[PDB]
């Protein structure tokens, strides 16, 4: 009579409850897998994950303790739901686990990508990227590291994404991705809002080029990559650099730097409607204004929302929600043991 039960999926153990059943794995990430599954109990499919010994390091546990937090207080349309939370183990001594429980999305935004989307459904995308984007800002959050993986959507086409960002070694045998990751990130030079932008210019550039925009093993390489499409930056934009970091960036060859009818070609872009050599145009327009290098002139959250290739998805009763202690601190694994366990079970 046991509340749980076990079920070997892939190579590890997950052990859920009752409710939950036929479970499936249907992904794996960096802190945990994650499974589908049927909720008798709401009657409908979910998504289980398994964050096995979160408290293991701070890498780890900060992540998890953070996302625990967030994903509970936050309430938007375009940032995955938190069904339900668990843990198989009866007390703080035999707690290991942690199971977050959350709807159902239909795809990766990975899978996305590998098609060709016509402007309507691309635009809509972007737009309820934008949309969340402006919540998590709101809610005083700035992700800094959205990618494909971490974003999901629905075969109606709707679009939510699952974690909020950073706030770090990791003992670990898989990689980060850093490909979307904007300047001053990949430089470190302070952020803002728009440092988000960049990533979502990265993905609308790769769901166009159908190839990863700036690839590379190194931020040595991914700088390139940056400069080698969109050429070397402005002199205003060095004088903001760390002197070392300046000094190395500089006396970096130059580039020109392609215009963006070049990056973005019409071939990409499906025109052959008097609509859609329009809504191509404008395509490539916000594009040219979501990658740019300089923070200081890149455009804003809530220009890209006013952008005629978005705007036509607006609606001041998705966009305009209400936004909701200070979860950055230095604990002991066995300190985030305690602090994670608590939160598990309020
Ligand atoms: C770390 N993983 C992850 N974490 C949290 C939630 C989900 C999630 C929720 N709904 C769906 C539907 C399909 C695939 C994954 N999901 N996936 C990976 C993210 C990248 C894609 C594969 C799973």
């Amino acid at each position: 009579d046991n509340q749980f039960y076990s079920v070997e999926v892939g190579d590890s153990t997950f052990t859920v409850l009752k409710r939950y059943q036929n479970l499936k794995p249907i992904g794996s990430g960096a802190q945990g897998i994650v499974c589908a599954a049927y909720d008798a109990v709401l009657d409908r499919n979910v998504a289980i994950k398994k964050l096995s010994r979160p408290f293991q390091n701070q890498t780890h546990a900060k992540r998890a303790y953070r996302e625990l937090v967030l994903m509970k207080c936050v309430n938007h349309k375009n940032i995955i739901s938190l069904l339900n939370v668990f843990t198989p183990q009866k007390t703080l001594e035999e707690f290991q686990d942690v199971y977050l429980v959350m709807e159902l999305m239909d795809a990766n935004l990975c899978q996305v990508i590998q098609m060709e989307l016509d402007h309507e459904r691309m635009s809509y995308l972007l737009y309820q990227m934008l949309c969340g984007i402006k919540h998590l800002h709101s809610a005083g959050i700035i992700h800094r590291d959205l990618k494909p993986s971490n974003i999901v959507v629905k075969s109606d086409c709707t679009l939510k994404i699952l974690d909020f960002g950073l706030a770090s070694f990791m003992m670990t045998p898989y990689v980060v991705t850093r490909y979307y990751r904007a300047p001053e990130v990949i430089l470190g030079m302070g952020y803002k809002e728009n440092v988000d932008i960049w990533s979502v210019g990265c993905i609308m550039g790769e769901m166009v080029r159908h190839k990863i925009l700036f690839p590379g093993r190194d931020y040595i390489d991914q700088w390139n990559k940056v400069i080698e499409q969109l050429g070397t930056p402005c002199p205003e934009f060095m004088k903001k650099l760390q002197p070392t970091v300046r000094n190395y960036v500089e006396n970096r060859p130059k580039y020109a730097g392609l215009t963006f009818p070049k990056l973005f070609p019409d071939s990409l872009f499906p025109a052959d409607s008097e609509h859609n050599k329009l809504k191509a145009s404008q395509a490539r327009d916000l594009l040219s204004k979501m990658l740019v290098i300089d923070p200081a002139k890149r455009i804003s959250v809530d220009d890209a929302l006013q952008h005629p290739y978005i705007n036509v998805w607006y609606d001041p009763a998705e966009v305009e929600a209400p936004p909701p202690q200070l979860d950055e601190r230095e604990h002991t694994i066995e300190e985030w043991k305690e602090l994670i366990y608590k939160e598990v079970m309020n």
